This record gives C-alpha cells, sequence and structure tokens, in this order.
C-alpha cells in the first residue's frame, strides 16, 4: 500500500488538535491538503465524488517515511535481569493453544539477540520444543518433547537442573480425568551445554512471542513462571517454589481491566500487554459457578492471545491540525498523495457545546463504524476489483491487505471471535470511495461512505447541519444534542453505550425530535475503557444475529466490565427509543414502500407524494427498503405510514425476535417481520421520532437529480422537526 | 375430577415407603391395589393398554374426602396484632402490577373475617382502593384513589391520620422521568369512622391476597412491603419511620433461595411464601450493572406473585406403602377407584445400591415429566375429546382443568412465563392413557405415556431392567449406574441437573454403555432445593428453543443459585454426552430411516436389516425419526449409521444452533439441521454410545406385532452391550 494512516482522534472542537499519522513507501515527500467530504460514493450513476478543498485552511508537504504494521499480541516484562542461577532455570505455565498448525509458537522466552543467550519455550504441531541460547559460536541447542496437543488446558515447562547435568522439557494435560490423557517429557543430558548467565546477557521476557517479534502465540495462557532453582523435595508449578528461588510469577487476573499483567513475587517485575490481547477469558479453575469476572476472578486468570491482534500502530505523528474557530462543523477528511497515490484521513470537526451553527445535527455512527473497520468479507473476487477499477473507487480492500487487521465481525485465525477492534491503525473500510460489496443494482456503499448519501443530499437541499460523533455523545452527554432542533442517525447505528443511548433519550426527554434514518440501529452494545483509548469491545452474547458466538460465562466486557451483546439483553430494546425494532435480514437489495394514514398526525408528511408505491429505486440496493429492516416497547400513538413489500425470498427474521422457528417473541409467524415501517409519533415531551427503519433508504435520495419522492419525505421531516 | 391424586416422592428403594395423598369427591370409599404399568399407550391399534395386576401385594379400601386446590401465591405473617395505634394506621409497598384487568387484586390486607376488622389494600383497572373493617353491624368503608395504572412500578399507600382526623390513599410513579408520570392521591375525613383495634380484632397479615376463603391473589412484584403505627405529597416509605412507629418492613432480598420473607424491624415479624411466587426477579433498585442475585440481592429485592401459581396442594396420606425387598425394580402405580372413576399414581421401585437385579437399567426422566407437567396445550378440541372417548383413554387433560395448575412450557394468567412446576399436585400428563396429541398418524403420546412403548418392548422381548428416576440419579450420582452393563434413556430426557449429567458422563467414564433411545435430550438445565422439595424450577436463558423468554438479568435460579437456560449456554451440550445434539425440530410426525457403514465399527449392529431406508411406521407420529431431531464438540470416532430424509417442510431448524438465519454454528446451510442421524461410538474408557436422536424412535418398537428392523436394531443394540 503506497501511502496510508490514521489519526489519534476522529473529532474536534474548536482548539482541539488531531495528530495525522501517516507510512507513505515513496521516496518523495507527501503533500496533504484538508478537504471538506460531500459525497463519497464513486458510483457513476450518482453524484460521485464531490469535495470542497480547503487547502487555504491546511497545507503541507511532508517528509515520507514507511512504517511498520505487526499484528499479534503478547506481553513485554521490560527492565529484568536474564533468568538463570548457578543451580539452573525452570519455566512452564498452563497453556490452551488454539491453532498449532499455523506455525512455531512461543509460550515464553527471553533471548538477548547480540549475545545468543537466553531460552524459549515454543509449541507447535511437532509437539514442545525449548530453545536454549548457546552463545556467539555455535547455534541455539534445540530440545523437542514430541506429543500431539490437542485444544485443550496442558501444563507445560522446561528444567535446567546443573545438579543432576539434565534438561527436562514436559508436558502434563490438566485434566487427568480424560480418556488418554497427555504425559509427555523428554530428558537429555546437559553436559555444560549451559550456564549461569551474566549481567549482559540481559533481555525483556516476553510472553506470547519470540524476539531475535515471531512466533505469536495462539490460544490462552494462564499463570506464567520463572524459578532460579528446582522445587522442594507431574509439572513444576509456582506453588512448588520458595519464594527465594521464584524469579517471577505472574497472575493474569489481577487487573482484567487493564494492560499490565502482574508479578506476586516481590520481585514486582510487572508486564505490559501489546496489541490487546483479550483478557475477562475463563481460566482452567472456571467452572460455571461464576459468570462474571468481577466478582470471580480466579476463574478469569487467563489471557488470549492472537497472532492477528492488532491494536495502537505506535506510528510517529507527521503533522497535527488545530481545528479554528472559523472551520465550520463538518465531515472533512485530509488528502495525501504521492506519485499518484491518494489517501483520504477522515475526520470531524465538532461545534462547541452549546453553541450551535445549524438547527440540525448528524450523528456520525464511529462506534459502528469502527466495530466493522477493515472487515474482510472474502468477496474482493475479480468481479468487484474489475468494477473497483473502472469506477476508480479506493483501490484497497482488506481482503487483500491482511496486516491492517481485522474487524469484529471476522474470526480469528485460531477461529475465536474478533472481540476488538483499533481505530490506532489506518482502517481501509473507512475511506472515501470504498466500495463494500459488488451491488448488482447500485453502490455496494456502507457506513462511512453510504452516510454521505445524506450528507450530499442535505448539502444540495440546503440544510446546514453540524456534526458530532459517537465519542462526542459519550464525553459530552445529551446536553450536546439539546440545542439541536434535530437529530439525525445515519444509515446503521448499530452499536452503542449506555452512555449514547442516554444522549439521544435524554435528547428525546427534552422535547427534540429525532430523525432515525437507517435501519438496524441502537442493536449492539460496545466497551471502551480510559486505559485503552482507541479501542471498542464487542461480545456477541446469547440471541440474535452475530457473525460469532461468544462462550459460556465470557459476556461481560473486560474493557469496562459491563454485561455485553444485544442492547435487548441489557433491558434497551430499539423500540424503546425510535418506536421500531430490528425485524428482518437479507441480501444488499431493496424494495419499495406502500403508502398507508394521511388523516392521522403527521399525514402531513406524505403530502406530494402519490399512492400508492414509492421508493423503488436506490443506490445501496436498488430500493429504498433494504438489507435490514425495522418493524414495529413501542408507543400506542405509533402511526406508521408505509409499509415494505416484495421482497426477495432470500430475506429473513431477525433472530432476537424468534421464540422458535414459527413463533416470534409476539407469537406471530414470523413472516410478518418481513416488513420496513416508516413511523412517526409524539414523544410527548414536544418533539417527535420519525424512524424508516431501513439502511438503504438514504441511498434513494440523490435519485433522479434529487428531484423524488424520498427526498421530498426526508425534506418534508426535516421542514416539520425546523419551525 | 372424581378421583385423584398425588405422592410424595415418584421412587423408593427397599424398605423406603410412598405416601399417597388423594381426593375423590364420591360418598362411598375407594379402593387402591398396586399394579406394574406394563404398556400405557391406549391406541387400539397396538398393544394397548397392560398392567400385570398386584392386589396381593398391596390391596386396600380406604375412607373418601374431597380434599381442595387453591391456585395463587402469596405471603402469610402468622400470630400478629391487629396493627394499627391510637395515633392510626399507615401501610405501602411498591408494586408493579402485570395484569390489573384480572379483578380486585390484594396489595396487602390484614382481615378478622368474624369481628368484620382489619384494612386491605387493592388495585384494579378502577385505581387503588382502601378497605376498612366497620364492624359487624356496618358494611366495609371503601376509600378510591381512582388512576389508571400501567405495567410499571408504583408507591402506593393509605393513612389513617386520627390526628388530622382523614383518611388518605395514593399512588405515586416511581420513574418520574417518564413523559407523565402518576401522582393521584385521594383525602378523605374521617369522621371517627375507624378506631384502634383490641386484643381480639388480631388476624394473619398477608401479602399479595385477601382472607374473609382467600381471594383476589394479585399479579405482578410486590417489593418492600411495611406497616407502621403513626404518622412520620410523595409516598411514605418505610425508610421514614421512627422505629417504634414501625410495626414491620419487609426485605424481599434477604433470602431468595428460600420461602422465608423476613421483617427488618425489631418485631422479626417474619412470613412464609405459599404456592411458589417466583423469586430472585428484578426489584426497582437494578440497573444491569448487576445481573446475579447472588452477589447483589438489594437489585433483587421484589417477588413475583401469579394468582394461578400451585405448589404443594397439603393434601393428607391417604395411605402409604413400604417397598419390600422382594419386590422388582420396575414402573408401578397405584389404581384408584371409586363409582366407575378410574385414577393411576404412578412410581418407581429403585434398586438397591450396588445390589442390581438385571443387566440393564432404564432413566425415567422425572424432571423432564414434571416440567412438562399438567401443560394446558390449548388443543383439546371436540376431535380429540372425541378420540380420547373411543380409545379409552385418560378421560380429562388440563385444558379443562386450571384448578391442577400450569407447566413450565405455559404462560401465567398475567402473561409472565410460568417459571416453577411442583410434582406435588396431581399430575394428568403423568397418568397411564393419558393423550397429548390429535396424532393423525399414531397415537399422540409422550413422555411417561411414550416411554411405555419402551419398557413394553423390553418385557415383551425378556431384557430384564432395574428403572431408577432422575432424582435417584441426582441422589445417588454416577455410582448407582456403575453396576449396570447399559443405560437406556427415555425418549425425551431434556431436563437435567449438572448432577444427573455427572452421573451420566461419569458411568461413560466406568466402562459403561450408554442407550440414548431419544431426541432432545441434554438440553435444558433445572433447579432444585432441599429447601423446597417437589418443586422443579426452569428458567428459559439467552436463545433456543423457547416457550417463553426470561428477563434480562434474572437468569439465576431461585432454588439453588445456578446460571439456568440451555445447557450449551452452561458449557455442556448434548453432543458431549451422546454425540449428537438437537437440530431440527417440527410436528409431532415422524419420517423414515435410510442406511448409511456396515464395515465400520459397530456396523454389526445392522445385521439382519435389509436396505436400503427402514422404519416409517410408528405409535409415535407414524415414523421412527420425528418431532425433535439429533444431528451431528464430536468424537472422532462418531460412526453415523443411518441419516433420517424426507420430512415435510414443517420441519426446521433449531435455534439454538443458528448463528443468522443463513448459517448455523458450523457454518453450514440450515438445511443440513433437517435430519435425525443414529451413531455409535465407543467412548474410549471400554465403553460405547448408541444414539437415535430422534423422540418418536421408540414407537417403531411395538409395529409389526414386535418384529420389524426398528425392533431388530435395537436387539442388537442391548445384546451388544450386554457381553
Amino acid at each position: 500500500i503506497t501511502i496510508t494512516g490514521y489519526s489519534d482522534v476522529l473529532s474536534a472542537g474548536p482548539g482541539e488538535t488531531v495528530e495525522f499519522k501517516v507510512s507513505s513507501k515513496s521516496p518523495h515527500p507527501f503533500t496533504a491538503e484538508l478537504v471538506r467530504v460531500i459525497h463519497a460514493d464513486p458510483n457513476p450513476a450518482g453524484p460521485g465524488m464531490r469535495f470542497e478543498p480547503l487547502g487555504q485552511v491546511f497545507s503541507g508537504t511532508f517528509a515520507s517515511f514507511d512504517k511498520p504494521l505487526l499484528p499479534g499480541s503478547f506481553a513485554r516484562v521490560s527492565g529484568v535481569p536474564a533468568a538463570g542461577s548457578a543451580a539452573g532455570l525452570v519455566a512452564g505455565a498452563r497453556i490452551r493453544p488454539t491453532a498449532l498448525a499455523r506455525g512455531d509458537q512461543c509460550v515464553m522466552s527471553q533471548w538477548n539477540t547480540a549475545r545468543h543467550a537466553g531460552f524459549a519455550l515454543l509449541v507447535s504441531e511437532r509437539g514442545l520444543e525449548l530453545r536454549l541460547g548457546a552463545g556467539t559460536g555455535e547455534p541455539p541447542v534445540c530440545v523437542l518433547c514430541a506429543a500431539r496437543l490437542e485444544v485443550r488446558w496442558y501444563d507445560v515447562w522446561f528444567a535446567i537442573d546443573t545438579a543432576s547435568n539434565r534438561i527436562e522439557v514436559g508436558v502434563t494435560e490438566v485434566d487427568g480425568s480424560v480418556a488418554a490423557p497427555v504425559r509427555h517429557r523428554t530428558l537429555q543430558m546437559l553436559d555444560a551445554r549451559w550456564r549461569a548467565p551474566h549481567s549482559d546477557d540481559a533481555a525483556d521476557l516476553l510472553i506470547g512471542a519470540l524476539e531475535d517479534r515471531r512466533a505469536h502465540f495462539n490460544g490462552q495462557i494462564e499463570a506464567p513462571f520463572v524459578a532460579d532453582a528446582l522445587p522442594s523435595p507431574a509439572a513444576p508449578r509456582a506453588s512448588d517454589f520458595s519464594t527465594d528461588a521464584l524469579y517471577a510469577a505472574w497472575d493474569f487476573a489481577r487487573g482484567i481491566d487493564t494492560l499490565k499483567i502482574a508479578d506476586t513475587t516481590p520481585h514486582a517485575r510487572h508486564g505490559t500487554l501489546q496489541n490487546l490481547p483479550t483478557r475477562a477469558v475463563r481460566s482452567s479453575a472456571w467452572n460455571g459457578r461464576e459468570r462474571c469476572w468481577r466478582t470471580a476472578p480466579a476463574h478469569y486468570a487467563a489471557i488470549h492471545f492472537h497472532d492477528d491482534d492488532l491494536h495502537d500502530a505506535g506510528w510517529s505523528t507527521d503533522f497535527a491540525f488545530t481545528v479554528p474557530a472559523t472551520l465550520k462543523s463538518g465531515a472533512y477528511a485530509m488528502r495525501l498523495s504521492v506519485d499518484g497515490a491518494t489517501d483520504y484521513l477522515p475526520f470531524y470537526v465538532r461545534p462547541e457545546l452549546g453553541r450551535p451553527g445549524a438547527p440540525l445535527v448528524f450523528v456520525a455512527a464511529t462506534y459502528t463504524y469502527q466495530a466493522y473497520a477493515n472487515y474482510a468479507r472474502g468477496n474482493f473476487d475479480a468481479a468487484l476489483r474489475d468494477k473497483v477499477g473502472r469506477w476508480g473507487a479506493y483501490p484497497h480492500n482488506p481482503d487483500d491487505h491482511p496486516e491492517v487487521g481485522l474487524a469484529t465481525y471476522n474470526l480469528h485465525s485460531d477461529g475465536s471471535g474478533v472481540m476488538f477492534s483499533s481505530r490506532l491503525r489506518p482502517m481501509l473500510t473507512m475511506r472515501p470511495g470504498f466500495l463494500t460489496f459488488d451491488d448488482s443494482r447500485g453502490s455496494g456503499c456502507r457506513h462511512y461512505i453510504a452516510d454521505s448519501h445524506l450528507l450530499d443530499w442535505l448539502e444540495h437541499e440546503g440544510f446546514s447541519f453540524d456534526v458530532v460523533t459517537d465519542d462526542d455523545l459519550e464525553r459530552f452527554g445529551a446536553a450536546l444534542l439539546e440545542p439541536y432542533a434535530a437529530v439525525l442517525t445515519g444509515t446503521h447505528p448499530e452499536y452503542h453505550t449506555a452512555a449514547t443511548l442516554d444522549a439521544l433519550a435524554g435528547y428525546k426527554r427534552s422535547g427534540g425530535n429525532l430523525a432515525y434514518l437507517g435501519g438496524n440501529g441502537f442493536y449492539w452494545r460496545v466497551g471502551r475503557s480510559e486505559r485503552v483509548p482507541g479501542a471498542l469491545e464487542v461480545r456477541r452474547t446469547e440471541g440474535g444475529v452475530r457473525a460469532w458466538a461468544a462462550e459460556a460465562g465470557e459476556y461481560f466486557h473486560a474493557l469496562d466490565g459491563e454485561y455485553g451483546g444485544l442492547w435487548r439483553s441489557s433491558a434497551r430494546t430499539p423500540q424503546q427509543l425510535v418506536g421500531v425494532g430490528f425485524s428482518s435480514q437479507g441480501p444488499f437489495e431493496g424494495s419499495h414502500y406502500r403508502v398507508l394514514a394521511r388523516s392521522q398526525p403527521g399525514g402531513s408528511l406524505l403530502k406530494d407524494i402519490a399512492g400508492p408505491l414509492f421508493g423503488g429505486y436506490g443506490l445501496s440496493g436498488g430500493g429504498a427498503a433494504g438489507f435490514e429492516l425495522d418493524s414495529t416497547g413501542t408507543p400506542a400513538n405509533v402511526i406508521i405510514l408505509a409499509r415494505s413489500e416484495s421482497h426477495s425470498a432470500a430475506f429473513g427474521p431477525a433472530l432476537d425476535a424468534l421464540l422458535s422457528h414459527t413463533a416470534t417473541r409476539a407469537r406471530k409467524t414470523p413472516d410478518t417481520l418481513i416488513r420496513s415501517e416508516i413511523v412517526y409519533y409524539e414523544t410527548g415531551y414536544g418533539g417527535a421520532v420519525f424512524s424508516v427503519g431501513s439502511i438503504t433508504f438514504c441511498g434513494a435520495l440523490s435519485h433522479n437529480d434529487y428531484r423524488n419522492d424520498v427526498s421530498t419525505l426526508l425534506r418534508n421531516v426535516l421542514i416539520r422537526f425546523s419551525r
């Protein structure tokens, strides 16, 4: 990838600054120009790419540095001496390797690369291997305990016993009650093929990787330890050592909501987790009596490492941009270019608190963006790679560039679900011009790009708006929205915190108006933490539509200790906020709405829309009702004023709305769900809620050069909300 | 219903005694004769009814008493004085009424029926009503606070203020943040229409009902009830009263796994829950940070009362039966008869521990029976009522008899799911000859009745067996099963405790063989308690096929504190025990199996079964593979030996086996789930497992006078397990 980058934040108010971090491989410098993003959909059948250059606000040329991306999670213990005494060295841990056929995988290691001194314990399909540093002259020593390891809990260790002049490498199954438990060791004579280390042999101790970094580990590690001596007079564990003898012994249960691994010995030899491995997972002791790690961390004393974890690239800031007071709140981007290559770094200039610049405010669903960031869908076939070429779309796609990590909708290489998503990495899926699907009947655009359909329609019809992100709602609460006359959602505000829901709710209770212009909103919960800026956590618990299903008892976030999963499962349904709930789900194709209604309150919104059908067109999916649909905790006075119909047979019910495959939670037949319902109703606080319940809805606004019904409907809503 | 009853236990060993409790609505005595049940399917197209009379082992004639059943749950506080002082009376609670349109419903009362003195606070569609006893002369006083109460938390109270000489009845909505909060009171002059009660005015204080027999059982949650002798507009709560003034103030959070409600004042005026209301449910303070009542009971300080709750009839023992050591372990019952009427009280004679009487043992799924007990299915139409007649089947069915209570597959009258199931009541669904469905192609029999197909086939073909219940597996662990050469399950061992699973697993690990002769086994968890004998708890959590869905955070059992719901959701899948798991679920109809296999291990079982398909016959459903189906955490060496096929389109996938409506947990298509797969495999402990994965399987054993392929298959499995 030629030039790319990312920013430390995605949103800044007046005088807040944004640090942009760029990696270009060109020898020549690059240029950066501030732009306002107007339309990001490169489909030639629609408004096409639209930017207002503001080079006069910020322009720069900058020296190009190529900076790495190194996936794979592990822990580093820095500032310690080389392990080992004249008596020898013992080290071991309790592992559960989840993907042995992926290569050498390092349980723990310490390796002074220059002096060729140190140790490393690895597992592989060939078994358990110890590597010993052998000095500047020869290659390392290697001792192999050959065993066929499964995905089970094994205790693993080695011991260099200068006394008995032997090296021992062994592995025993923890649960001995199984049919054929693994109990295997390899002994070979020591022969002064090892000596007590010297002060210059010191190196960092690593868990989950090897640094001479490679052999990133896949699976759970629990209770690793190092001893300077043999144990007191069958795997040696830390329990077996006088504390004099113990070099370090870590308890992964101490500090679950942090990035620090704690050493329990007086040496206080603590360590820092890299690339955000997954904490708050069951340890060996977990037996199902405790399902919440907050009250029972002994059952959660393990860490799950993945060799494709990626959080915080660590790239140096290439330039910063403080926001002037003269810069209107909106959706901006930094255009980077070298050598014909082009990248955009999107971000948002946020209004001041209580000082709005327009009557409307739009909420960029950055939590939903991030949750989806770099989702390798496996659909970058020759068909789409071609279509991207023809349309002049963003050239690069997460299928082809795995170095940028995964999304919470992918699985890790070991099969476990991706529970984290960093925004501190280039997110290809968030660039202007990124195509998601090979849309046979439109653009095939999602999230950031699709939400620009609404933004270009607002620009065009002359509604001025401010923009705020989800992060902004978290930080300022409902107080930030109250000044605006109406709050507008994106195409898909799927992911939310209790904080963000409260902001929207409180705004309603202040008598605002709410324009829910998407589908499938307010559905999953995310976790965030001050300790880990820039990361979202997502755990798919219980039921619902889910790319993967979380393990029993791992339903509580590690970042913020909250219960994860569907907001339903946290006593907050979509319908309680916007009167419609997630109802049906088919492919990325949209159909048309049927009008019902006009005599009822808010039938005035349908003026200038003729019966009976409308909206059978669209850029996302070819229809204004498609992909994911919201039907009718819904108030009495909910006025349905249009109902989708004529959907593909590929469409289906939302699982969480089902008791059986034959009865919904409402106890009707599931076919009642295959519909989008556009509803209006009055909060009872002096405001109203307008909700389309369809992802593709805003895809139709641009159609017929902004002269159409969908365009008409939305204009009616917004005028109504603005007097 | 003429004669019926129930037994204190369902299983007794040698020298253990069984107490039978009978209610007959006849003047003449009734007669009791011990029979062993051989076949219970009254379908005249098959073996028909079969009993071995044992009048000389136990016979009797006994005095007839007509005994009541009184559903509706509430709390009783016994032996306390009339509440009230010279200063007056205050009483109140925090309620959430879930079914106001059901009548006068009493929040709390104390009423000496004779002296016509006491008080009663009730809610209805008309609002909140106070009733005051006015003496033997006049009618009661009545004061109404007219309000339209919704299903929300309201604080309710009345106050008799002799000082200011006024009566007050009011109700304020707890959540004042809603759009339109209910805040209403009624003040009415007292006019010496009340004076402090006397020593003879004493009566029991009740929560949830009124006693002047008990009536007006309450529907919904009650929290924090209290009574004061003195004064302290917002609602008075117990917090507002000096300890002198407090007559009682109960904390429902104290004692969640018990039947005791505790009073926190020094008066220690405790009370006893009757007919098993639902505890461990969210109270007003619950906010979603705590999901387990064990660590956070202040969030669970509410009790849910239902007016159709039924636990423990309380009937007196009419006769007893101690089990002779001369009595074979098996399935028995007591035949009761008067005036042309007939009832059966089933029970089980248990082998002694380690002293088996046969090589096979069969596990009667009394947990699953109990869970289904008195499931009013709403399907007793004239067609079935007629068919019940023609076949001379058990005359009465729970649709026609609400007095017998409901099942965990029913809803309460207020809409919440039935979460407890008592066995201390007549269970019409456990009577021999009881028909469940109107089977257009078979009998339509389930559980106890259907499981007797196997018992008749075992007797007929000469396999001797002992019988044990789930209680017995609970009581004796795996050590009870160990002596037998093979263990045989029923047609639907759906409901299990951790103990019963461990018994079966440990039996496997002791080198037994296991005959899983049903479908859908090992799916739901039940909760049980020594403190509340005769009761099962079932909470439907997360996903899966479920008659109803439990509330967020109410996932932990109240009886024994365990996490409830699918066993999957506690890390134990059916496939881990029997190699196949619940996969598809359709109507009560069965199709045919196709053989796959003969060379693989255990293909010897297909000897004497010709190709290519087999088993398109049966008493349950007309096919040997039907209703609920188990397909292929499964071992490597799972040898599939047959795969059902050609099921009606009415079949569908089991939800818990789904990630979306298009992808399974295996990421195959859901159409992969529509099948029963019969498998054999070797435990690796010296035993093997044979699993049919179909409820309707044993219905086919009787077909073609016990000579057919299905019957041959089972003989093979059973002889093989006996060498």
